[PDB]
DNA sequence: TTTTTTTTT
DNA sequence: TTTTTTTTT
DNA sequence: TTTTTTTTT
DNA sequence: TTTTTTTTT
DNA sequence: TTTTTTTTT
DNA sequence: TTTTTTTTT
DNA sequence: TTTTTTTTT
DNA sequence: TTTTTTTTT
DNA sequence: TTTTTTTTT
């Protein structure tokens, strides 16, 4: 069964939602189990249309990888990072859409700006959702992401009984 | 059932793979359970033959102990460590093979070099696999290794229901 | 009567013009006066076509709000800020055009770069005008903007005779 | 005769190639020689399609000017710069295409990120190639660019025999 | 044949041009070659009449000596120097014209001011051309001047084949 | 014609020799010229048999690449680097021989230790030549290597006449 | 043909002259070329007899070696060095003449003192020429010496066409 | 003898 | 047009 | 008893 | 394949 | 008397 | 042309 | 909907 | 394909 | 006139 327990932050111009997507496994003929498709921490961004109302139809997704999560949780208060993704990588229609996620601290040190840029050369679109993240909110993510990290890696299968 | 969920890092001249090996337990006649063989975090190194293709036949293994993992996760950005192992320790043919694993930070501080040296006085061989590890990648290990530590120790058996 | 006294800075690839737009007031039936539409400090950017000649047809506007002006005048030499606007906010055709104004100090500390990015998903356009601003020129703005701040707020109506 | 000796750096998502383009000279009627068209250090970027294979058809070029090279070679480890170009400057169809090249140090100080953004308002395209440059690789450029600087300026014509 | 490849910087009130003048040599009767007249790095300054148009008729020249170039290239960002010349030195009409070239860093550290003062007691004139020089532009000079230094000294004649 | 002008340093237990190996070029059918095989700075090490006499028969070679030279010349007094090579890389008999060159500063700061380790799993040999390099001697290399860098890259073909 | 392009500094009690002496080569029977006699940067000192007139008959020479030049160019403003030479080294009449060249910074940091001591136990003479060298003058040497270094080493023979 | 490879003209 | 001069081969 | 609300599957 | 060993229930 | 010029309404 | 909205007199 | 790929049991 | 332009001999 | 020597092709 699917599970919907998003950690969501709602703000001025956009909302930010984060929830883990588990790995898929293939049961070998040997009898063992082998991790197939990798888990991620899925990020969802969507725009605020009107006053404290958001347009879920206009959402964009960004899939944090094991490493990227590893990079996010280890950031100092002064650090910043930026990830670049091609949704249709290695496939017939690559280079067409380009996503970038950036985490920069703000001046005050009262947290970060997390923004998702999406450039689409097929539909000729340019989207950008930025959400402010307090120290407290980002602490939730770091702790929740750390917790989730071994699971998206499939390391929660290694258990004594 | 066996489980295959390796955290793997692929790089220039070698690849590095890490996955936990659980402890074995013996069920006492008393009724209780006693930890027998200890768990480890197994490290696998193997060479890159050709372009982004690796020779799995030429792999070497190194078994991180509870303590060694404890040493690895507590390293500062400036720290370095080195472990020495004899695969055939206390056995009939010891001193013949000698493994050493070293973790040194690189100049930049952009992570570490993790190399596995293997000297074999029987086969008269000398092998060395070095893999670069970004801050993000090493953060995955620290978090994944911390998670795994209580399990390889068998402490995950201590649970309320 | 309208008044045209722009503070303008002309430079390599673009020109920058700044002038206040007063608030509108509605005369209450009570007899008093009530501020209706808010004042702004209007910014105009336009491109340099040819040698020291500029294409006024290609201008883009950005309306500084009371707060944003407040943010601009209080910047240290090392500080930087960025504002995001949707011209057609809360209206039928929002999210389509997106403006961002950024003020970053340059390396030397010899002032700032003020750039106006305009992304238009209807016309499928992407515009960007950057103008260098010396310490002296930015001092004009800070002082002129401070002077203008109470007026765009309508606080100049509070006067003893 | 033309000469093809590119210094090239191949990386994850794009490759970076640098080679000098000499100045052109016009032989005066006086008998002397006069530099006509200026030399540049040409930069080529192109995308990685598939695994360690790159799409040369999708390349973009950026022409470093004497001054820009001068700016690049004098950068400290902590410095960053950004250049803006209009391929069709002063011509009938300007403002349509806009290139920007940025050199920012990365966190670690293990070099820089060199990225080339290309926005095309005619074809309605938005391209961006980023390549990581180690300290060693950037040292090659600085030294190679310094060497090349007097030549693209035409100063190698001033020689005693 | 003469060669015209000036490095030129154009600015508000004046332009600055720099190009090497090679040494002259006298072929000894012994068969060898002897450096006669010394090389210099010639500097040309001229005024801006009208808008981005300059009056080449009003130019003044200043001849950098081996040593002076040596002094210029070794300047720190905070350093400043000043050279004094008498065009008609040791000749019948000396003390009449007096040139001084000064290089002072500007406040910001965004480069230097290079000005050429010319006082002429015969024509009763006093001229002064000041040009601002960015870090990048001055880096061109330092590198170009270093390159040129051995040539104006005639050291480029010392070559193995 | 071949040219033999080695910069050589002779010391206690080994000697160190450095000389550039130019790139090879292929003359295109187009008429142009294309760099084929890359240039290197070749390093030769050999042992001292007896008193100030060396065994040239026991030499080992290490080919510095453009990048590696770039890395060497940019080293601070406190920096250290290490390069790893497989003579028979991508060929039928790879992984068999492994060379490593290390440059570590010595305690005093009176220069560096440059050592070449060679492990040969076919002949079952392990060789190591270490040579001390004063600040002055290493300054020769840095300057000589910088000079040589553009040539091994083939950038000396880009010349105005 | 011989070439005479000395960089000379004239001062109170002595003058200092510096010019490169190229290496000699022997053309092998193999067809190649082999560096025979090494190049040097020759230093000449001579006394000032009378007022700004110098006694060229009383000159003394000192031959800078590749390494010594390497040592000279890498000196900090605070550093000092001293070289010792025996003109008739390894020959029948050694130990008789002893030259020493010293470069010490002066108090102010306004350059260095370069002095050449010559003790001759055959003629029973003791000579000493000291010349002051401004920062600018020493900058000429460093740059001119760096330029000359690859040539006296014979590395200028390694050229692509 | 030499760490290779990626993309053109 | 250009700050010169000092000492050789 | 508990600060709520915003958007899906 | 894996550095082991020490002491219980 | 005053360093000017660039683009509108 | 311009990021809006919230609460009075 | 989601940046992929490399090597086993 | 490439940001241009300004001033000579 | 010049600090030399070490090892090849």
């Amino acid at each position: 069964g699917r599970v919907f327990a998003p950690y969501s932050v709602f703000k001025g111009k956009a909302a930010l939602s984060a929830e883990p997507r588990l790995p898929t496994f293939n049961r070998l003929d040997s009898g063992g189990v082998k991790l197939n498709r990798r888990g991620v921490i899925m990020l969802t961004f969507w725009p605020s249309v009107g006053e404290r109302k958001y347009d879920w139809e206009k959402r964009q997704l960004f899939a944090l990888s094991a490493t990227e999560v590893g990079s996010l949780i280890s950031m100092g208060t002064r650090d910043s990072s930026e990830f670049f993704h091609d949704p249709s990588m290695l496939s017939s229609n690559a280079g067409q859409v380009r996503k970038s996620l950036s985490i920069k601290p703000n001046a005050d040190g009262s947290g970060y700006f997390i923004s998702l840029s999406v450039v689409n050369n097929n539909l000729k679109t340019n989207d950008r959702f930025t959400v402010p993240v307090t120290t407290a909110e980002f602490a939730v993510m770091r702790t929740a992401f750390s917790f989730a990290l071994p699971h998206i890696m499939g390391w929660d299968r290694f258990t004594n009984r």
